[PDB]
């Protein structure tokens, strides 16, 4: 049995430059504060993607990677957490559509649900042994997707409906009091073992997911592990292993604890590189690092510099339809089949994992309930063909976030080449970005290229009708907002 283990490394609400490993032409003042050295070491072994996309909130990215579909499909297009309960911010002009805010399942039998084939429960039915650690966020609480295990993970750490946490810090026994009572939904469940320890709940996954790889080594498996962290989404618990020395770079107190998130994660993707070699299961082993959104750029009240600016030189941040907001730094470990140190610029989108991820697992032939709109990266690893050669990408986010900012809520676009259409329902406001001479998108292009804006527009109208996309509805009327090709 030569197939390979695989770790899918995921951290929460990570931005292209939250990592002292420099996604961009140049190192920013962020890449000289932060410190990830494992990452640094995860791409000197393997190949960056320095264009990878992701959707701008943690659920339609999510419910993307374990389905396989684009977010204007599967339409949890805003983020979950009580069933039947929009989260989103009501609107004095448009209403949301009837979204799927209970996320995502196997299953028929639930309203407002995507149903699809996991491709964990693909890996699991061919002899893999799975692993799930951290954020799940799948189904919202009291739907069937809430448990990992109806997944496909046989193991589960601390993963539920839940997309946040209430606390970092094991002597606040990550949000219980000293009953065991939850203090909110964000409680991080089966990490009692650490209660009252001054364990960060990073360094407690991470001795969780160990001990579950010495089982997986006991198995006779291979194993699959999505290592999905917590870190690094609000509140910004402080981290006192690192803390210090940020205050010493002159960071804010909110700016120096979100470093010390990052370098926590950091550790974390090390501690696992470490034992893969001390274990001799690094040289049949891939390891993918991925991020699920932009860095949270729009709340003032965790975030101290300039609004919208957290991921420069990239525009806004989570939430944003704005390379600020999908943009994520990707690494991929292979050896022997990746060449290390090497780097690729073609875009994708994290449906694309789904396919990619069981082309490695070797399983050619699989059924599944609904349309996988992911392609694999495989030949972007192998540096064969660019899969996405004349490929256009989708985003819808019909819905309304928290926050307001640029490029969020109420808007969707498409990526063909060096160029990004972005609409938006509300207005009928059309921006169009050359992504290449333009990354930070602060040059509107479309009044001097309506013969773009027009085929994109097409482009993007056709697709959301094709795979039954939704749209804001305008209050005044009960009337659907026009698809941008309707303008
Ligand atoms: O899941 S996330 O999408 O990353 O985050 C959600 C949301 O945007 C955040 O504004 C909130 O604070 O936490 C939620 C947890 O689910
Ligand atoms: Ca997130």
């Amino acid at each position: 049995d030569k197939r390979p283990n695989i770790i899918l490394f995921m951290v929460d609400d990570m931005g292209w430059q939250d990592t002292s490993l420099p996604f961009w032409t140049q190192k920013t003042d962020y890449n000289k504060l932060y410190e990830t050295p494992n990452m640094e070491r995860l791409a000197k072994q393997g190949m960056m993607f320095t264009q990878a996309y992701a959707s701008s909130i943690s659920s339609p990215t999510r419910c993307s990677l374990i389905t396989g579909t684009n977010a204007a499909r599967h339409r949890v297009t805003n983020w979950t957490l009580q069933k039947n309960t929009k989260t989103d911010r009501k609107d004095k002009v448009l209403d949301v559509p009837d979204w799927n805010y209970n996320g995502v399942s196997q299953v028929p039998g639930t309203n407002n649900t995507f149903v699809g084939t996991s491709f964990v429960q693909l890996l699991k039915d061919s002899g893999y042994h799975t692993i799930h650690c951290g954020k799940a966020h799948f189904g919202a609480i009291d739907t069937p997707g809430e448990d990992p295990h109806h997944w496909g993970f046989e193991v589960n750490i601390a993963g539920h409906a839940a997309g946040g946490l209430a606390s970092y810090l094991g002597e606040e026994n990550y949000g219980h009091n000293k009953d065991g009572k939850p203090i909110s939904l964000m409680a991080v469940p089966g990490l009692e073992k650490y209660w009252g320890t001054e364990t960060f709940v990073t360094e407690a996954l991470t001795l969780e997911a160990i001990k579950a790889l010495n089982k997986a080594k006991k198995y006779n498996q291979p194993f699959y592990l999505y290592m999905s962290q917590y870190a690094i989404h609000v509140p910004l618990d402080k981290d006192k292993r690192f803390y210090d020395k940020y205050k010493k770079k002159g960071m804010t107190d909110h700016e120096a604890a979100y470093a010390t998130l990052i370098e926590g994660m950091d550790k974390s993707l090390g501690d696992l590189m470490d034992w893969l070699e001390k274990s001799g299961e690094a040289d049949n082993t891939i390891i993918i690092f991925m991020s699920d959104n932009g860095g949270l750029a729009a709340e003032s009240y965790w975030r101290d510099g300039k609004l919208h600016t957290q991921n420069h030189p990239l525009n806004s941040g989570k939430g944003s339809t704005y390379e600020g907001g999908i943009r994520e730094p990707m690494i991929v470990s292979w050896p022997g089949v990746v060449a290390p140190g090497s780097k690729c610029n073609d875009y994708l989108l994290i449906e694309d994992f789904y396919p990619t991820i069981l082309e490695m697992a070797g399983i050619k032939k699989y059924k599944t309930v609904q349309p996988i709109d992911g392609i694999s990266f495989m030949p972007l690893l192998k540096q064969t063909r660019n899969p996405s050669k004349g490929r256009s990408l989708f985003w819808n986010m019909p819905n309304n976030w928290g926050n307001d900012g640029p490029g969020i809520n109420f808007n969707c676009a498409v990526r063909k080449g060096d160029w990004k259409l972005i609409y938006y329902y509300g207005t009928g406001k059309k921006e169009l970005f050359n992504i290449p001479d333009d990354i930070g998108e602060s040059n509107d292009l479309s009044a001097q290229h309506p013969d773009i804006v027009k085929r994109l527009s097409k482009e993007l109208g056709t697709y959301l009708r094709k795979v039954d996309a939704q749209r804001p509805t305008v209050k005044a009327t009960g009337k659907p907002c026009p698809w941008p090709d309707e303008i």
